[PDB]
């Protein structure tokens, strides 16, 4: 049993690498953290930032979510990013995706004790 917060890291978080190295690097990525598995997960974003300056989103600007829910919040700081999502010819079991390299404020939904972070919503 994955927890929603170990859920968040594992499909959010790339703390290794200033930014995407490769226009390769999504279809790489997607596949190691089994987000390929069973279906092409369509859309997908990766943080490259320390853990701690992540889960700190939780203290910062209360916004409302998406789907109206009210427990999101938006970074202060712009944070190097990964936008990954699926290209026309990508086709499960043969999942592929576009790399977009990007510096955005980020929005996460947060939730527990302690708050931390248990979905990514959007960038602005």
């Amino acid at each position: 049993k994955e927890t929603a917060a170990a859920k968040f890291e594992r499909q959010h978080m790339d703390s290794s690498t200033s930014a995407a190295s490769s226009s390769n690097y999504c279809n790489q990525m997607m596949k190691s953290r089994n987000l390929t598995k069973d279906r092409c997960k369509p859309v997908n974003t990766f943080v490259h930032e320390s853990l701690a300056d992540v889960q700190a989103v939780c203290s910062q600007k209360n916004v409302a979510c998406k789907n109206g829910q009210t427990n999101c919040y938006q970074s202060y700081s712009t944070m190097s990013i990964t936008d990954c999502r699926e290209t026309g010819s990508s086709k499960y079991p043969n999942c592929a995706y576009k790399t977009t390299q990007a510096n955005k404020h980020i929005i996460v939904a947060c939730e527990g004790n302690p708050y931390v972070p248990v979905h990514f919503d959007a960038s602005v």
